[PDB]
């Protein structure tokens, strides 16, 4: 408790001697709470170029609601029973081993994190320094981070402390969970090809074609089931079987290693504002408080983990969860060495997300273990069978699902998709402030690249992708603030050929595609089914009409260089 947290408590009450109160009007039951100080401090903008070549969604409240803008955290988790912390930490231990096997634990370099500092990305990171990049070069900073390092050595923690607002870190934290723990990310270990569950850099083009290889295998429907709050319900058994990572590594790697999962994760500081506006400081030693990418990697792995048992359940590899006999451990062992690969790759993991294919229909009423581990569903009765699906093409998985699209040559394209409302909804949407014209420009410039690339079968989003690459400079570089091929000046035929043909494992005939007329939309009632906006007036005076857009935005941005992309389209191809 305060042995492991005091030395971070102590020295944030020092900082703030001039406020210091323990207030009792908290509103804390679950999180122990240490002590308030005087605090005082704190929206999503609309991308004007993607809103301007969208005019027909003005009028749609699902797409122009998008723009407009915690009793979960609050929750405490029992304690799992003796047979069901049994089953975790057999399954965990052989499932570190097999994801072992091919990979190689390390430390991840501040050259690595320098370079990631500088290509941009979200760091959930928070005062000498300004900007994350400023900081790097500071050997000041590195200095600090070697301060906590060596603390982290003797088993101790003074400035690892959360900033709940998403838990953020200041980028020495950050930096410090990426040294021990970034290997799982930088070094693929959710990659399909080690984890056979994992999905983990594959890209959206590569997903429907993953689940429809699922598809293929012998067994009962598909199962999506979703957990209410996934991080809300990581219990601190969870985060012991994760934990055991570290017994794969050596040396000092494995005692950063060790340091950050026992001094951050098992036990954990956080700052939380609170309007009655007095800094809180509050502690607790469960739930998922690690950065996101770390976070992703590890809820891999327990939901990995979850999904086994639920499926050794509904094979009958156990009957109770209240105790595993000797004999039922030798059952588990011996199923996780025999059939335990091939029942990882019955599934498809991202995080929190999954699709399962068992062995039959008994899984759906499997619900005992995975109601005790606490990974209670969403949005059906504790005890209620899950409603699986008969047809691979109707699955949900990371917010879409895929559809099987045949080109007039006969090769077969599996495709992401989703309600259009919410890509177009998303499209409008830009982060943060300070933006300027070109730099708002090529933000909707990236979007319509995408489209282009993942949706280029829903006739709205071509049309539209088309009319913002027309309206954009042709040499202005898409920027932003799943493999990411349309972040590129090269042209977007090429890249398509690139992605759907040459590179797609799944594609025999290599012939690339001559033009964007070859490649095929879903059915018109589809397109309207998943949200197309075709047949209504507004939409044909929009594309009749597109020329006068794209020519309303590029005199907003001015005299440059822009390319017509709309000729690509045989209603404007003369
Ligand atoms: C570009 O592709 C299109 C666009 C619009 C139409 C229509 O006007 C609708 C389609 C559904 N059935 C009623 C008529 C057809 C094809
Ligand atoms: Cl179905
Ligand atoms: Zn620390
Ligand atoms: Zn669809």
């Amino acid at each position: 408790n305060l042995d492991i947290i005091g030395k971070r408590i102590e020295k944030i009450k020092q900082e703030h001697e001039t406020s210091w109160h323990y207030d009792q009007d908290h509103p804390y039951k679950t999180w122990a709470y240490h002590g308030s100080y005087e605090t005082k401090q704190t929206s999503s903008m609309v991308n004007g170029v993607v809103r301007l070549l969208t005019k027909p969604w003005d009028i749609i409240p699902m797409v122009t609601q998008m723009a407009m803008t915690k009793e979960k955290v609050d929750t405490r988790t029992q304690e799992p029973k003796e047979g069901t912390k049994k089953l975790m930490k057999i399954t965990a231990e052989w499932l570190w081993k097999e994801l072992g096997k091919k990979k190689t634990p390390r430390m991840c370099t501040r050259e690595e994190f320098t370079r990631k500092v500088r290509s941009n990305a979200a760091l959930g990171a928070i005062n000498k320094w300004k900007s994350a990049r400023e900081a790097v070069e500071d050997s000041g900073f590195w200095e600090l981070v070697d301060k906590e390092r060596n603390l982290h050595l003797e088993g101790k923690c003074e400035t690892c402390v959360y900033n709940m607002m998403i838990w953020y870190m200041w980028l020495g934290a950050r930096f410090l969970e990426f040294e021990a723990l970034g290997f799982l990310n930088e070094d693929h270990w959710f990659s399909r090809e080690n984890s056979l569950s994992g999905v983990e850099g594959e890209g959206l083009h590569k997903l429907g074609y993953i689940l429809r290889d699922v598809s293929k295998k012998e067994g009962g429907a598909m199962y999506a089931d979703d957990t209410a709050g996934w991080d809300t319900r990581i219990t601190l058994e969870d985060l012991k079987n994760e934990e055991m990572v570290t017994n794969h590594m050596e040396g000092e790697h494995k005692k950063l290693a060790e340091a950050i999962f026992k001094l951050t994760y098992q036990n954990k500081v956080v700052r939380v504002q609170r309007p009655t506006t007095v800094m809180d400081i509050i502690s607790r030693r469960d739930q998922r408080g690690s950065g996101q990418v770390v976070t992703y990697g590890l809820n891999t792995f327990t939901n990995m983990e979850a999904q086994l048992i639920r499926q050794m359940e509904g094979e009958g590899v156990f009957k109770s969860i209240q105790h595993l006999t000797v004999t039922e451990e030798i059952a588990v062992k011996n199923w996780l060495v025999r059939v335990g690969r091939e029942r990882l790759s019955r599934m498809a993991i991202s995080g929190d997300d999954c699709v399962v294919k068992p062995l039959d229909d008994r899984f759906a009423s499997a619900l005992t273990a995975l109601n005790d581990m606490g990974k209670v569903r969403k949005d059906i009765q504790q005890w209620e069978p899950s409603r699986g699906w008969n047809d691979w093409t109707q699955v949900p998985f990371c917010s879409h699902h895929f559809h099987e699209l045949i080109m007039k040559d006969g090769r077969v394209l599996v495709v992401p998709c989703r309600n259009q409302d919410e890509l177009i909804g998303r499209a409008r949407i830009s982060q943060g402030a300070g933006w300027s014209l070109r730099e708002t420009a090529c933000l909707g410039k990236s979007y319509a690249q995408m489209w282009s690339l993942m949706y280029f079968h829903r006739r709205d989003l071509r049309l539209a992708a088309n009319a913002i690459c027309s309206a954009v400079p042709s040499h202005w570089v898409p920027t932003s603030r799943a493999t990411h091929e349309w972040m590129t000046t090269e042209d977007m035929l090429t890249v398509w050929n690139r992605v759907w043909i040459q590179e797609n494992p799944w594609m025999e005939d290599k012939t690339p595609v001559e033009s964007w007329e070859e490649i095929p939309y879903l059915g018109k009632r589809e397109d309207q089914w998943c949200g197309s906006l075709i047949g209504l007036t507004s939409r044909a005076t929009w594309a009749k009409n597109i020329q006068t857009a794209i020519n309303q935005v590029r005199s907003l941005i001015g005299n440059e260089e822009y390319t017509d992309y709309m000729p690509s389209m045989k209603r404007f191809r003369r």
